[PDB]
């Protein structure tokens, strides 16, 4: 069916706790050895969250190379997404090591440091320009350029240092700042507005690495970032848009990382997003 309509068809029928167990029956279930290896209990943010072995990120290093990391790599739209969770004190230094190793330009962020009083990710990039950042177990340096603060998001520029070598790099920081501390929010207005704001980055182009998307778990508003992303491009490229199957895009998707949309009001406002979406590319 269309999109839109299937949309109606299912609030109507108030079926979306039907469709998304649907969702989660067919997904796939591939291994995840390394991720449960004991040496890396505390490299995991969440016991019941973790990366396939086919599609995880490999960190350059011989002692160990886990992160809870996943390469989600889309053949037919041409992007590529890291999606990750939010990093934990013991993996900050693996964290920007990623960054580098993989020579992203940009770090979507759609958490709080804090949410419902309780720390959802470490403090990982510095707030004063004058206050630098040295992770010494992988010998990056990480320095605050510039920021501009709006009323949905906050752009940050920061340095990149890889003190071996002396080479430095340029990372976009977009950090959505409003997703509330439940459920999912009323209108995709600002969320789709912030997309469009990557997107015009070039953080999400072939010239440069995979983007790199955290929230708490990196499975569910990030799910919902690439889902849309993807969904969005693939409706441009086709001869007819309304092929497009959302349904099916995701479950592609969960072939490189368990879990992604957490919940029947992800997924409906995934829909919503990619339905508004849609009408402002047209092109209007
Ligand atoms: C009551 C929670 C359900 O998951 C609701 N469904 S429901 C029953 O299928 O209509 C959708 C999404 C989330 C929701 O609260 C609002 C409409
Ligand atoms: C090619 C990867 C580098 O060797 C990494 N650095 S780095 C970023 O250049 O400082 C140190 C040593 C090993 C490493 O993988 C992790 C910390």
């Amino acid at each position: 069916m269309e999109m839109e309509k299937e949309f109606e068809q299912i609030d109507k029928s108030g079926s979306w706790a039907a469709i998304y167990q649907d969702i989660r029956h067919e997904a796939s279930d591939f291994p995840s050895r390394v991720a449960k290896l004991p040496k890396n209990k505390n490299r995991n943010r969440y016991r019941d969250v973790s990366p396939f072995d086919h599609s995880r990120i490999k960190l350059h290093q011989e002692d160990n190379d886990y992160i809870n990391a996943s390469l989600i790599k889309m053949e037919e739209a041409q992007r590529s997404y890291i999606l990750t969770q939010g990093p934990l004190p013991n993996t900050v230094g693996h964290f920007w090591e990623m960054v580098w190793e993989q020579k992203s330009r940009g770090v979507v962020m759609l958490n709080r440091v804090m949410e419902k009083g309780s720390l959802k990710c470490a403090q990982y990039w510095p707030q004063k320009e004058e206050k630098e950042m040295i992770f010494e177990d992988t010998n990056l340096k990480l320095t605050l350029i510039s920021e501009d603060i709006k009323s949905y998001y906050t752009v940050r520029q920061l340095e990149l240092e890889n003190l071996t070598t002396q080479e430095t790099r340029e990372i976009l920081h977009f950090h959505y700042t409003t997703w509330p501390d439940f459920g999912v929010p009323e209108s995709p207005a600002s969320f789709l507005n912030f997309l469009f704001k990557v997107r015009e980055s070039g953080s999400l182009s072939p010239e440069h690495g995979p983007v790199v998307v955290h929230c708490s778990a990196g499975i569910g508003r990030s799910g919902t970032f690439c889902l849309a992303d993807t969904c969005l491009l693939l409706m441009d490229k086709r001869k007819d848009p309304s092929s497009v199957d959302i349904k099916k895009v995701l479950l592609e998707m969960r072939k490189f990382r368990m879990g992604l949309i957490q919940t029947a009001d992800q997924l409906r406002f995934s829909y919503l997003a990619v339905i508004e979406g849609a009408k402002f590319i047209m092109g209007d």
